[PDB]
């Protein structure tokens, strides 16, 4: 059986997200009082903000959109607000310069990921960010982020776009991975390609709790590398260089911004916090591989930098292949690479010209999207909440982003791992943590994540109490599916302006439309 209407032609290209899911969603709006199962913890007081790629227009501009990447599509924010056991939902597109152009034209006008040479001539000198990667609340300002531009600011309640570059950063770019220091309250980050397309320049910054840049430095990367993520320690910002190189000539020729390079080692840039000179910066190297995301970093008793990350032993983004024919064949040969969770040791006192020691295998399982207890951000931490391929319960032939069917709670101090299984015909997305109370022990509280109910065509928010990591306490049940996203964040009420007075949904007026006389009911009848 084939449905007769199903053979009617579509104009849409295949627009994947990171999961490999290819269904456009693109809805903007609200559900008041989202259906829940079980008991929503009363301790939840805040918003789960999630961001997703969801091409608003069919991306047909360049090569009919055949080379669209899962990381490409227009940023849409989903908000799940938890107040007094009740859940509200809002979804809205980031009103990026790109989004607004495409909507107004009813037409795709942008080409390849980070390639202005493949955009429509009229839009080449625009901010080309889809603001689709990560969110942050800092100094009462809510930001949607993507590494190829400054953030766009959004209202935390309506999700209305308010402007571009709220902190007025001098770089062309800002990381989608800044870290909120638990010591200073500073927004610590960077922007690479800080001076334009294929530039080696890196700008480091620290934005204080009052929204002022208090520390900065202009530096360079050893090559124009893909510096997606970083680690924050007491004394350092540690940049993590993926083995991809940008090439302006290739871009001009209508090739991809990035090419994977087997000859490049995993490289780290150590930046002393509040460094007075670029002379203080050191480059460290290991071997070829792709460490996608950090859990976090710290300094041990010996003063050594300790960073946990995912590690893929090859290209986790095969849609950005190598330049050379030889290297292309290597990618094909690698297939689905080995994927682990690993521990790095960078001793800042050692010779940085000497190759770093091999990382320690922490989990011999495909691992992605780690988060921590952010009360321990930029200090010694123990808890990691990791998006996992569940041992003996998962594929493993899948690309690292495409088989994530569980959660792991790792504790360094205890040396224990606990496992949550998403369900049969289910995927689960990045976990976020909310502490039981302000003074609760590290990693004691609630874990939230988006579950794709694949055979149901619905998305859910699972709620797990850390006292029993194997079991859900609650589910937030959407009537539909949303896109499989990238990052999300737990944002507490206390850091959100006007959380006490504003919901996700604007309340209707109190006053009745109808006069008293219009009632069917008479109290005398
Ligand atoms: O998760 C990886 C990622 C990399 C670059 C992007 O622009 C977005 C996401
Ligand atoms: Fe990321």
């Amino acid at each position: 059986y084939v449905h007769p209407t199903d053979i009617l032609p579509s104009g849409w290209p295949t627009a994947t997200d990171l999961s490999g899911g290819a269904q456009p969603r693109r809805f903007e709006g609200t559900i008041f009082d989202v259906m829940t199962r079980g008991t929503i913890p009363k301790e939840l007081h805040g918003t789960f903000y999630r961001i997703m790629p969801d091409y608003a227009q069919p991306p047909t501009y360049y090569k009919g959109g055949e080379l669209n990447a899962p990381i490409d599509g227009d940023g849409t924010v989903a908000a799940f607000r938890f107040k007094d056991g009740k859940v509200d939902y809002r979804q809205r597109f980031v009103e990026t310069d790109r989004f607004k152009v495409e909507r107004r034209a009813r037409k795709s006008m942008y080409g390849l990921y980070r390639n202005p040479y493949t955009h429509h001539p009229c839009v080449r000198q625009t901010v080309e960010s889809t603001a689709n990667t990560n969110v942050v609340m800092h100094a009462g300002r809510f930001l949607a982020m993507k590494e190829n531009g400054n953030a766009y600011e959004m209202d935390p309640h309506t999700l209305k776009t308010l402007g571009y570059n709220p902190f007025n950063l001098p770089s062309k770019t800002m990381t989608a991975h800044p870290k909120q220091c638990s010591v200073t309250g500073n927004l610590v980050g960077f922007g690479y390609e800080a001076k334009g397309l294929a530039t080696k320049d890196v700008y480091y910054f620290e934005v204080d709790p009052s929204g002022k840049v208090v520390r900065d430095l202009w530096l360079e990367a050893p090559w124009c590398a893909f510096i997606h993520d970083c680690a924050l320690t007491p004394n350092y910002l540690v940049l993590m260089l993926w083995p991809f190189e940008a090439n302006l000539e290739r871009m001009k020729a209508g090739g991809h911004h990035w090419a994977y390079d087997y000859t490049k080692p995993i490289t780290w840039i150590t930046i002393p916090r509040g460094a007075k000179s670029k002379d203080e910066v050191k480059y460290w190297h290991w071997k070829n591989g792709m460490p996608i995301h950090t859990a976090s970093g710290f300094e041990d008793e010996q003063g050594r930098i300790i960073i946990d990350s995912s590690l893929v032993h090859g290209n986790a983004f095969p849609f950005f292949p190598p330049d050379s024919d030889e290297q292309k064949k290597k990618q094909e040969a690698d297939g689905t690479p080995k994927a682990q969770f690993v521990r790095w040791t960078i001793d800042p006192r050692k010779d940085n010209n000497e190759q770093l020691p091999d990382p320690e295998v922490i989990l011999d399982t495909p691992s992605e999207f780690p988060q921590i207890d952010n009360r321990f951000m930029g200090v010694e931490y123990s808890s990691a909440f990791i998006n996992v391929f569940v041992p003996d319960r998962s594929d493993g032939n899948k690309n690292v982003f495409q088989g994530l069917n569980g959660l792991a709670h790792y504790k360094r101090k205890e040396g224990t791992t606990e496992w949550y299984y998403a369900g049969d015909n289910c995927l689960i997305q990045e976990p976020v943590f909310s502490p039981r109370s302000k003074d609760a022990p590290e990693g004691d509280g609630f874990v939230l994540a988006i579950v794709d109910r694949l055979d149901l065509n619905r998305s859910e928010v699972v709620v797990i109490d850390t006292r029993d990591f194997t079991k859900a306490v609650a589910a937030v049940q959407l009537p539909f599916a949303i896109r499989s996203g990238i990052h999300g964040q737990w944002i507490p009420g206390e850091v959100t302006p006007d959380f006490e007075t504003k919901g996700l949904v604007d309340l209707p007026k109190e006053e009745h439309w109808a006069p008293l006389s219009q009632s069917p009911y008479d109290p005398d009848a």
